[PDB]
């Protein structure tokens, strides 16, 4: 599994995926309050569908390397 748990909620990809991907969004009035932040196991990167940030990871790079 890769991610496991970094400084958000995490998800892990123990399964027969080995991806990670990171997904990091905000609300209309998140201004420093509890940003919904957290990776899990995915397949290959994936793009921002909706307002969502989304990245890809593979181990403590869920946050590296912009």
């Amino acid at each position: 599994r890769e991610c496991y748990l970094n400084p958000h909620d995490t998800q892990t990809c123990p399964s027969g995926q080995e991806i990670c991907y990171v997904k990091s969004w905000c609300n209309a009035w998140c201004s420093s309050r509890g940003k919904v932040l957290e990776f899990g196991c995915a397949a290959t990167c994936p793009s921002v569908n909706t307002g969502t940030e989304i990245k890809c990871c593979s181990a403590d790079k869920c946050n590296t390397y912009p």
